[PDB]
């Protein structure tokens, strides 16, 4: 099953940040450890080393060279390559999000308190086709910039 992880600011906005949020990255990490994570060549320079504890999928029409990856050119191979596995998560970035939505069946969401000056956006989803299954909010403080709301959303319909 593939699902998609991404923190949005006010008006979708994502980005590689405008905010400093430790508890929102230790949620990305507890949510993709021991998964295949999925995501641009954009995103992966922007990461520069591979996530450790899981599999490293970049999908590129264009591939770089670096062994430490796996490089797939397209969103079949890029499933393929993940084989067998409960369960793989996309990471980004615009484009890639918007090609894997209407493959997902899950959304984990951070809705991050924040308006930032961002081009890229998180896809349009219809919020009638999903369901929050998993909500909480949490205020800012001492070690994070902003408030910020995880969810998680199932799939409940697909047009
Ligand atoms: N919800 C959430 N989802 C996201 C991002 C986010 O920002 N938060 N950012 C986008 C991808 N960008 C990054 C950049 C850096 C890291 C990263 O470095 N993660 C460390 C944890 C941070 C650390 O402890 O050093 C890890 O092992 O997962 C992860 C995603 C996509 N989805
Ligand atoms: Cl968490
Ligand atoms: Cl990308
Ligand atoms: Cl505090
Ligand atoms: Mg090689
Ligand atoms: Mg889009
Ligand atoms: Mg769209
Ligand atoms: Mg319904």
């Amino acid at each position: 099953m593939i699902s998609l992880i991404a923190a949005l600011a006010v008006d979708r906005v994502i980005g590689m940040m405008p905010w400093n949020l430790p508890a929102d990255l230790a949620w990305f990490k507890r949510n993709t450890l021991n998964k295949p994570v999925i995501m641009g060549r954009h995103t992966w320079e922007s990461i520069g080393r591979p996530l450790p504890g899981r599999k490293n999928i970049i999908l590129s029409s264009q591939p770089g060279t670096d062994d430490r990856v796996t490089w797939v050119k397209s969103v079949d191979e890029a499933i393929a390559a993940c084989g067998d596995v409960p369960e793989i998560m996309v990471i980004g970035g615009g484009r890639v999000y918007e090609q894997f939505l209407p493959k997902a069946q899950k959304l984990y969401l951070t809705h991050i308190d924040a308006e930032v000056e961002g081009d890229t956006h998180f896809p349009d989803y219809e919020p009638d086709d999903w369901e929050s299954v998993f909500s909480e909010f949490h205020d800012a403080d001492a070690q994070n910039s902003h408030s910020y709301c995880f969810e998680i959303l199932e799939r409940r319909h697909h047009h």
